[PDB]
């Protein structure tokens, strides 16, 4: 397959990426070294990980070295929840270009829906636990994201975790200047999310898939918690391509016009995720793989279920 993705602000995007949540931060440097050379170009971060210095320290180090230039590259970021206010945008932005020792990125989304409280807290609580909301809407926090596009901070931005009616919303704006370019949101066999992809496909807005591989380092994994890359019927098909469980699972994706993120800190494994472009699953595959649907998410989070923009409580 072709290796990047137009997205309607006329940029193209790499349809794989190397995830980075998780990735410890006396890890990542290497990790992302690694990604790029063995030809990652496309690194999903978030300033809520934690480890953009370290991400960045890779990314500068290619540059410096040359294996990159940096128009080659598609770096991606997202404003956290509680820099959803006028005023918090751009300073969340510059010190998100700063960690990354950037001086653009090619997409910065809003990560969730929600906004909460600023403050030092990313998970701002009230003493029974709820999360503590801000009263700034979407509309208005996405008036401030094409600001950053204005400002030449940001060449692209988009938006993760929307649900239809929340996607909608968006692009019903009063003024609206520019559309998102991307919905990143969980999306692998057992959540295969058919609905939201038509509606944002059929609207010109790319989809990425987050957690492809079913987030086995998940923190709040459980034992009885399905497998995808111990699902049996996976792996029989993976054996019949003499490809790895997780090759099917981030070529899957891709044959959906999706953008794919999966992490990893293992050498070998980044390696791996990457060699997804020389076979095909078959349209039968790609049913077969659509029917395990059960509606499962890894990311979701009680905390935040009454924040009147949570989205998941929509079918989708
Ligand atoms: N917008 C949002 O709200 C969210 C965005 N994301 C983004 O999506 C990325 C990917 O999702 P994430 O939840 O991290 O989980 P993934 O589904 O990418 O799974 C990552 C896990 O799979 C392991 N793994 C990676 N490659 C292989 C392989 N070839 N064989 C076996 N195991 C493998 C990794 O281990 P190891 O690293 O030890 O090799 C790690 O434990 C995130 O890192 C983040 O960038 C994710 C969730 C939410
Ligand atoms: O969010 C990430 O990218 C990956 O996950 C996270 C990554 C972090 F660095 C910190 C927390 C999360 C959590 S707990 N995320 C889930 C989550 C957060 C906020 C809301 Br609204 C709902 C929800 F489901
Ligand atoms: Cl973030």
């Amino acid at each position: 397959m072709a290796s990047r993705i137009l997205l309607n602000n006329g940029a193209k995007m790499p349809i794989l990426g190397l995830g980075t949540w998780k990735s410890p931060p006396g890890q990542v440097t290497e990790a992302v070294k690694v990604a790029i050379d063995v030809g990652y170009r496309h690194i999903d971060c978030a300033h809520v990980y934690q480890n953009e210095n370290e991400v960045g320290v890779a990314i500068q180090e290619k540059l410096r070295e040359q294996v990159v230039k940096r128009e080659e590259l598609f770096i991606v970021s997202k404003l956290w929840c509680t820099y959803h206010e006028k005023g918090l945008v751009k300073g969340a932005c510059q010190k998100t270009l700063s960690d990354l020792k950037l001086d653009y990125l090619d997409l910065y989304l809003i990560h969730w829906p929600t906004g909460f409280k600023p403050g030092k807290e990313f998970f701002p609580l009230d003493e029974s636990g709820n999360v503590v909301p801000s009263d700034t809407n979407i509309l208005d926090t996405w008036a401030a994201m094409e600001e950053l596009v204005d400002e030449g901070l940001v060449k692209a931005i988009g938006i993760s975790n929307f649900n239809h009616l929340q996607v909608e919303m968006i692009l019903n704006k009063p003024g609206l200047k520019y559309k998102p370019a991307v919905n990143q949101i969980e999306c692998h066999p057992y959540l295969t999310q058919e609905k939201l992809i038509q509606y944002c496909q059929s609207k010109g807005i790319v989809v990425t898939a987050y957690s492809p591989l079913g987030s086995p380092d998940r923190p709040w994994a459980k034992p009885e918690d399905p497998s995808l890359l111990e699902d049996p019927r996976i792996k029989a098909i993976a054996a019949k391509h003499n490809k790895t469980t997780a090759q099917v699972l981030i070529r899957f994706p891709m044959q959906r016009n999706l953008v794919v993120i999966p992490k990893s800190v293992t050498p070998e494994r980044i390696a791996e995720n990457f060699k997804v472009f020389d076979f095909e699953l078959s349209s039968q595959d790609m049913t077969t793989l659509l029917s395990y649907n059960r509606n499962w998410r890894v990311c979701a989070l009680l905390s935040c279920t009454s924040h009147k923009d949570y989205p998941f409580h929509e079918e989708f």
